């Protein structure tokens, strides 16, 4: 009997009741394409801002796509925010997290760049955090394509873009950019293996991500637990940036969270530890359906401008 809240046990109950079918017993067509009808229905609708331009910047395999977000048709130098979308790297893309990148960019006041990194199981690991390594990289350099100059960048994402966010991180961190990472949002981040934690086991079945997902996307992805661009738990933590660690209480890969920000701690990092009571994985993008949750989000704002002092 663990707690929830009122809303978003409705929601639940609702999926509940929808049934249907899992992502492997789906085509992968039909499994990106529920996601996206899910965050369709459950999300707020997008921010009306100055800016939301598409644009693309070369990759190790062609070019990646991407998406600015801005409030403002022209700014100053200051940190961008390089956004990567959750999905198990296997579903999402710019529109399943696109009313949230309106979202973080009107209520932080930055510019948002979102980016399309290629999919697996047609491009399998380490595809996803090579495109998005890439992609943060250019930001970095301030492209005339940009037109807001970069002091810094801030790394954010959910879940597989959690991942990614900690790993683009290392990475930068290992050989710099043109400018520091200044802040990274791991938001319900796989860092650790979540094979065998107590929160799998707690959360697998009815909790919107489930442990038959998680092991679709493993198997789609191909990810080795020795990797460190995989499990970036098993990086180095010690100069890690200064970092906002959000997580749910019920999410069944929460404990991975929670042993990413100890991992910081051990090293004598500087961290915003946010575990989210009575909410589920995906509570950014399900906050029309789940009203409480745009609160849950606006935590997290409020914790970024503090960070970036
Ligand atoms: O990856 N996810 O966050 C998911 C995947 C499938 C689903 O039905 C809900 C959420
Ligand atoms: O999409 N996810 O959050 C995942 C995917 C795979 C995994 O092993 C753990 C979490
Ligand atoms: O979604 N993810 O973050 C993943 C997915 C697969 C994996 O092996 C590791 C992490
Ligand atoms: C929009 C998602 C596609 C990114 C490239 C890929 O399919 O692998
Ligand atoms: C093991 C899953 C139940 C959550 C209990 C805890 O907060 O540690």
């Amino acid at each position: 009997t663990p707690f929830i809240r009122p809303d978003m046990k409705a929601f639940l109950e609702a999926i509940a009741a929808m049934a249907g079918p899992t992502l492997a017993e789906m085509t992968l067509e039909e499994a990106r394409a529920s996601y996206v009808a899910l965050h369709g229905m459950a999300d707020r609708p997008a921010r009306e801002l100055a800016v939301i331009r598409n644009l693309s910047c070369p990759g190790p395999a062609g070019d990646i796509p991407l998406r600015l977000y801005d409030a403002r048709e022209s700014r100053e130098a200051g940190p961008v925010i390089t956004f990567y979308h959750g999905g198990g790297f296997v579903i999402g893309d710019l529109d399943t997290h696109h009313n949230l990148c309106t979202e973080i960019a009107a209520l932080m006041d930055l510019p948002v760049v979102a980016v399309d990194y290629r999919l697996a199981p047609e491009h399998p690991f380490p595809a996803a955090i090579e495109d998005c390594e890439a992609a943060t990289r250019w930001v970095a350099s301030s492209p005339s394509e940009l037109g807001r100059t970069a002091s810094g960048v801030i790394p954010i994402g959910d879940a597989a873009g959690g991942n990614a966010t900690i790993v683009v991180s290392q990475l930068l961190g290992a050989k710099p950019a043109d400018v520091p990472v200044v802040l990274q949002v791991p938001i319900f981040p796989l860092a650790s293996d979540a094979v065998g934690s107590a929160s799998l086991e707690a959360f697998a079945e009815g909790f919107v991500l489930t442990k038959a997902s998680i092991e679709f996307f493993d198997t789609a992805y191909k990810a080795d637990r020795a990797d460190p661009r995989g499990f970036p738990i098993l990086g180095d933590h010690t100069a890690a940036p200064p970092t906002i660690v959000a997580t749910a209480s019920l999410d069944p890969i929460r404990d991975s969270g929670r042993d990413y920000a100890k991992a910081l701690v051990e090293a004598g990092r500087d961290v915003v530890y946010l575990e989210m009571e009575g909410v589920t994985h995906s509570f950014t993008n399900i906050r029309a359906a789940v009203p409480s949750t745009q609160g849950d989000l606006e935590r997290i704002i409020a914790a970024m401008k503090m960070m970036l002092g």
